[PDB]
């Protein structure tokens, strides 16, 4: 991390409370009892049909320690304004989580206000809420609803390029593949502040995975591809993640992920040139969920005709060289 720059150093806003990481923009971090343990999330001073509020960005998942963290929000750091809509990056269930909760105004009650959302990641996360992967698991060598109890059943869509005025800006829509459906991210480009979701994380690999639903997937390849929207953008550009703290040195940062993802591909290579792969045999090289990290560097290299694939007389599909 250290060729970043943190503009606010060991700034960590307390749970319950906000930073200012510019103006009109609020910086929170709530717990998540995971190896991930955070997730950021943006209140953003707003006006809508002339009144005054916050437009929220991204919701955490639905637990005691998140709820009662909004509550303290709501209670102490907004002002007294409303919120007057809830925007969500994509559907993970910490980003996407409490967005019922948060649109219908929480514990009191206090609003009624729509989830703004792109369609893939809306329907996505409907999909998911409303809940095999042992044929394909096995195939490759080996609750969301916890989470996100209950979805908004409307929503207000977001789509590439779209123009949101939020208080004084002009946030852009920046879609992104490979992570998620249709992830959402956020260019202010007139003062340059990037809300990068998930998309560009200072510190972490984005997660990128092949699954049973689309099975020849190609992810990596996707979300190696959305990067250049953000490579191109000003090199000064004010990062926003969604884990990690806010930084400067966005193309720095892409140039590590790109490099990263390469060394990865190669260990993959070298592996297959040996003898013939399979996605349960890549894990202890490159390293359920690394099953499908190992499947998309796999599918990229195999998209791409470095690699051949074959259904074996076990039923295992293996990727070697044609
Ligand atoms: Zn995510
Ligand atoms: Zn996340």
């Amino acid at each position: 991390e250290h060729q970043l720059d943190y503009p606010f150093a060991d700034t960590l806003p307390a749970a319950g409370d906000t930073f200012e990481v510019a103006p009109g923009v609020r910086w929170l971090r709530m717990p998540l009892p995971f190896s991930l343990d955070h997730i950021n999330l943006w209140l953003l001073r707003d006006e809508i049909d002339g009144q005054a509020g916050w437009t929220i960005v991204d919701c955490g998942i639905s637990s005691e320690a998140i709820r009662t963290h909004w509550e303290q929000i709501f209670d102490r750091h907004l002002d007294g304004l409303p919120v007057l809509r809830v925007l969500v990056t994509h559907c993970h269930p910490d980003h996407f989580g409490l967005a019922n909760w948060l649109c219908e105004g929480g514990d009191q009650g206090r609003w009624n206000v729509r989830l703004w959302m792109t369609l893939g990641e809306y329907m996505f996360g409907c999909l998911m809420a409303a809940g095999a992967a042992a044929d394909h698991f096995a195939r490759h060598g080996l609750y969301y609803s916890d989470l996100v109890p209950a979805v908004p059943p409307r929503y207000r869509r977001l789509r590439e390029g779209d123009a949101v005025k939020i208080g004084a800006r002009t946030w852009r829509v920046v879609t992104g593949y490979g992570h998620s459906p249709e992830h959402c991210a956020l260019h202010s480009e007139a003062d340059g502040v990037l809300i990068s979701g998930d998309m560009v994380l200072p510190r972490i690999s984005t997660n990128v995975s092949v699954f049973d639903l689309e099975p020849e997937a190609n992810p990596l390849a996707l979300y190696l591809e959305s990067l250049g929207r953000y490579e191109t953008m000003a090199p000064d550009t004010l990062v926003l993640p969604s884990h990690g703290k806010p930084f400067r040195g966005v193309r720095t940062r892409i140039a590590q992920l790109r490099a990263h993802h390469d060394a990865r591909l190669e260990e993959v290579r070298v592996a297959c040139a040996e003898k013939p792969m399979s996605a349960a045999g890549i894990v202890p090289i490159m390293f359920t969920f690394a099953l499908g990290e190992a499947l998309a560097h796999l599918n990229l290299l195999w998209l791409a005709g470095e690699l051949v694939r074959e259904h074996g007389d076990d039923g295992v599909i293996r990727y070697a060289r044609a």
